[PDB]
């Protein structure tokens, strides 16, 4: 009991020249009243110093180390938006966790999340994620937000049949074939994809195969083509008598998956050399 207040005061005294005093006050109130909710939102905390706490609010801080949360096995809801958390293996034993929010954290390695197969909602919007392989194990998710990342391979999502809300806008998605089986979807977002092809040699008669495919595998007909190019399936064609550094084309197609209807929109950019 006394060791808890001692550790909290020692943590507060180590604040750099951050509202650690308010954090200590809230910790004392939660420990005294045996509260199940701990709200430490927007305290600028750069570090961290309760068996009944089930919801932990930590949005709006500067946390990089989440080791002090490793033994909070009663946690059901954990919010860590706008932090700087990069390692997630510290949550491997939070087997009661149902909801997890890690938006605006700049995270690229989400492999540790393979240790939370019971998760029901997962928010990873606005990060640096490319590989979502381990997400294939989270077969109990009904909400998954992956918007504003660098994801190009969404095949790991093909078996997550329980999904009802899926946010995939602002990524590098060009192939929706992996989503064809998610017939339980209610909300789906797929707009503003940015696809970058490998650089190819410039030609006066430039021919670029279209690679944008819908959920049926059919090529998406481009909506706009730069440099007066045209489309004759499967090829986008340009006449470039003078060299230019890049061409591009923008696509926009309505897609229906389950009970969800979404605009699959984006832009493919083709760099040219020589």
């Amino acid at each position: 009991k006394a060791e808890y207040y001692n550790a909290w005061s020692e943590w507060e005294r180590n604040a750099p020249g951050e509202q650690r005093g308010m954090a200590v006050s809230r910790l004392r109130d939660a420990l005294d009243r045996q509260s199940h909710e701990l709200e430490l939102n927007n305290l600028g905390l750069s570090s961290l110093p309760l068996p009944n706490v089930t919801k932990l609010f930590l949005n709006g801080n500067k946390l990089t180390d989440i080791k002090p949360l490793a033994n909070l096995k009663n946690l059901g809801w954990l919010f860590l938006d706008e932090n700087k958390v990069k390692d997630l293996s510290s949550l491997k034993d939070l087997k009661k966790l149902k909801s997890l929010s890690l938006e605006h954290n700049g995270i690229s390695d989400i492999n540790g999340l393979v240790h939370l197969p019971q998760l029901e909602s997962l928010y990873l919007g606005n990060n640096k994620i490319t590989d979502i392989t381990v997400l294939s194990r989270l077969t109990k998710l009904d909400t998954l937000s992956l918007e504003d990342n660098q994801i190009s391979d969404i095949v790991p999502l093909a078996g997550l049949t329980k999904l009802q809300n899926l946010y995939l806008s602002k990524n590098h998605i060009s192939d929706l074939r992996a989503l064809a089986g998610l017939k339980n979807l209610d909300v789906l977002e797929l707009f503003s994809q940015e696809i970058l092809n490998k650089p190819i040699n410039h030609q006066s008669n430039l021919v670029v195969p279209n690679t944008v495919k819908d959920t049926d595998g059919s090529l998406t007909t481009p909506a706009i083509i730069s440099d007066d190019g045209d489309y004759e399936k499967p090829n986008v064609k340009w006449h470039l008598p003078e060299f230019t550094n890049e061409v591009s084309f923008i696509f926009r197609q309505l897609v229906n998956i389950g009970g969800s209807w979404a605009i699959f929109s984006g832009r493919v950019t083709q760099p040219l050399k020589e």
